C-alpha cells in the first residue's frame, strides 16, 4: 500500500534531479539505476515485471548508496518516492 502522496518541494532537492536524469535516460550515477524493481512486497500496486524501474536519489555526505530512491511506473506522473530502501513509498506530487 502506497502511502499517500508528498509534495516534491518536501523531499530533498535531489529527488528533482533524479527525476531530471530518468527523464533524460542518464547519465546516472549508480550501476543500480534504471532496474526493474521487483515489487516483491506488493507495496506498490501488482504491475507486469518491467513495469517499475527505480532509480538512486543520492543522500549528500552519504559515502555509499544511502536508502533513498525514486521508482517509476509507467503512468503519467507515476513516480515513488523511499526514503528508506523499499520499505514504504509515496506518490510523488509534482504539482506541490
Amino acid at each position: 500500500d502506497v502511502s499517500g502522496t508528498v509534495c516534491l518541494s518536501a523531499l530533498p532537492p535531489e529527488a528533482t534531479d533524479t527525476l531530471n536524469l530518468i527523464a533524460s535516460d542518464g547519465p546516472f550515477p549508480y550501476s543500480q539505476d534504471g532496474v526493474v524493481f521487483q515489487n516483491r512486497e506488493s507495496v506498490l500496486p501488482t504491475q507486469s515485471y518491467g513495469y517499475y524501474h527505480e532509480y538512486t536519489v543520492i543522500t549528500p555526505g552519504a559515502r555509499t548508496r544511502g536508502t533513498r530512491r525514486i521508482i517509476t511506473g509507467e503512468a503519467w506522473q507515476e513516480d515513488y518516492y523511499t526514503g528508506d530502501h523499499y520499505a514504504t513509498f509515496s506518490l510523488i506530487d509534482q504539482t506541490c
